[PDB]
């Protein structure tokens, strides 16, 4: 069901040294509903090639722009597993100190705090 469940360790390590050959100046990135929510709608695709210089408040703007929210929804992002301690980080930083040992980038949303 979830990305990790549907590829090896080995098929998400060989993707994400081809985006590095291929797209070279891009973070990435798994996005993902948490298992319980309910309130906000799925997103259209899993994986996303992100600019390395956008810091976490645009990357915020950009998925809200995607799931087409409006002002008076919520919306909570939690990356490598926990809450972001900011918003205003470049990605690229972001990416190496979060990153996953396969070399993703993990994000969950939730229209609540409490994941
Ligand atoms: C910044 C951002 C968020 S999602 C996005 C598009 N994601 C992709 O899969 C590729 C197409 C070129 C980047 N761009
Ligand atoms: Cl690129």
């Amino acid at each position: 069901k979830t990305f990790k469940q549907r590829r090896t360790f080995e098929q998400r390590v060989e993707d994400v040294r081809l985006i590095r050959e291929q797209h070279p100046t891009k973070i990435p990135v798994i996005i993902e509903r948490y298992k319980g929510e309910k309130q906000l709608p799925v997103l259209d695709k899993t994986k996303f090639l992100v600019p390395d210089h956008v810091n976490m408040s645009e990357l915020i703007k950009i998925i809200r722009r995607r799931l087409q929210l409006n002002a008076n929804q919520a919306f909570f992002l939690l990356v490598n597993g926990h809450s972001m301690v900011s918003v205003s980080t470049p990605i690229s930083e972001v990416y190496e100190s979060e990153k996953d040992e396969d070399g993703f980038l993990y994000m969950v949303y939730a229209s609540q705090e409490t994941f």
